[PDB]
RNA sequence: UGUCUAAGACUG
RNA sequence: UGUCUAAGACUG
RNA sequence: GUCUAAGAC
RNA sequence: GUCUAAGAC
């Protein structure tokens, strides 16, 4: 099939949507950056390894700017003002079989969906309380 | 505004729903566990603190017992063979307004939205090609 | 001409058949897996480089499951009494033409063809007598 | 019965076909080879070897050689312009049984039939993408 | 989605056109080569990285060479007589949006576009006159 | 007759095409700048010559700059925010006659045509993968 | 383990 | 493990 | 900087 | 090898 494809990070219902497409796989090092200056772009990254005996562990990363135009000896360039980062490291185990792991991937939907505890505390610079 | 409350973790259209609740505000580390015994629940904890002059830090924790062929309420050895384990940090920039932690929540739902790239690799027990 | 494709790895008539298909192509190494868990899967990986200033080196590794006695989906420890590992390197020096090439390939099936010598000695636990 | 027979290593439709035949078992290592020089055949070798105290391992070589005719001293004689190594080790678990076995030969007979990813990369001096 | 896909390096019409495929990506490192004798194959290569700061640098690579036959001790083989070797090195500040780089791709079609000097003098085996 | 003539470095159509014209020829390399400021315009250079006993070497260099204005203390210039820097080294044995130059530049040609690997990755501020 | 001059060599 | 200047760094 | 070319000097 | 790019380190 192929799933390194481009898809829609932040969706804003059809436009003001920010997609990110695949720009790079170095390293065995699967990256996505949306259509900007690399200096402006969301970026993406995935990868996965066996990492104990008996483990496998994808380390998966977020990078979302706040973009800015900075004056540098009198010229204007296209910057981030700053870079929030996400960053997750999953561990499964070999034994666990595709339902298994559709019910990780379902965790965490779950885990961040609107309404839910964590995604509110966040998206109001608030703690859990 | 008072969001430590019970929630829906995995959701499998109301039968079958994997919930989650309070368990735990030690420390101000906000606990949540399903109804089993330690070695099998599925496990969720957060907090936030500021990591440095510029930066806050959500850290956000998920346990996931593997359930194929799994005995309820058995001694299940090794527990590395048993449980999955996601460790997130989220770092925002003390810049980041309500509105910027939105986006940044939005980006992260649309990271495992059912059919894009990363959770469908997860799902199938693959890496991206 | 782009052929990282899904195929059929054990071929039981139609029915019975054991298929394969892409699951990593990280460092420009072909992974393809069956539909298991990691521990129980059969696994095929593949790679070319120069290993030298006069040859080419193919590197190919096969997993294959302990089949009989075997309980899908559950923890089968140790590892090693559970799985079957084949490991080819394949030398071709860069003179070979596709022509010459294509002659190793059928050296190759010879080799492993059914009724003669070796495979019939590995399908009974046996050696050469 | 006695499985060591000879064999046709390379099918060209009855006739063109090279075929290997018992040449020694000296030292518990059973070889083939062409009816040619010695310099110009073909040749194939084959050992079984309780590696572990669990496994047992099957180590087999192929060797492919592009014929020639060399002048050497104002004189002619029979040469390989160039060999082909190939080099399997196979590692079974003494838990498996004769259809356990069975069902590793069949992998990699799959493995390398025409038209499967891997013999198709290696018949056109290519690589799987 | 992927760009590690095989192309067209050599245009002569339908027919008489040289075409490179994928073969390696180890170390970030993309690597095409064409088919037939690995001796006497046309080679391509590729990379990028973040050479300093504010710049990213691609290196690029291609070899084109001479084929001919080698005949020593009255031995033939396939090589090549000669190659001719092209390197190049671009170098692009992170503040190039996909415009900019656009813009960059067409000045390096441009200066090699039939009818132009530098192209015209190479084929002459010329200089500037 | 001559070669160094100005020619289209940048295609646009009709008008928004970039050109570069003869500039300078010292030391025997060529030269090439576009109109008006020279501080935000386009070069280009190339020179030959004997790098050995056998070859030839080529070395063409291009320049894109980042058309922008600068102001400093009140004072405003016509500048380049920033270059982009093409620099190739292109090697050529003297057994190459006419026709294998001609090859040479329809590789290099080739290796940049819009919809290949390279020059699509370039545009897209991309890798290969 | 990796390579090759290939059942023997080399390299960690 | 922790942090950040983020696939590379730092700190135990 | 060159070459025997992602290795090198 | 990089860059401020036929100058350079």
């Amino acid at each position: 099939a192929s799933n390194f494809t481009q898809f829609v990070l932040v969706d804003n219902g059809g436009t003001g949507d920010v997609t990110v497409a695949p720009s790079n796989f170095a390293n065995g090092v699967a990256e996505w950056i949306s259509s900007n200056s690399r200096s402006q772009a969301y970026k993406v990254t995935c990868s996965v390894r066996q990492s104990s005996a008996q483990n496998r562990k994808y380390t998966i990363k977020v990078e979302v700017p706040k973009v800015a135009t900075q004056t540098v000896g009198g010229v204007e360039l296209p910057v981030a003002a700053w870079r929030s980062y996400l960053a997750m490291k999953l561990t499964i185990p070999i034994f666990a079989t595709n339902s298994d792991c559709e019910l990780i991937v379902k965790a965490m939907q779950g885990l961040l969906k609107d309404g839910n505890p964590i995604p509110s505390a966040i998206a109001a610079n608030s703690g859990i309380y």
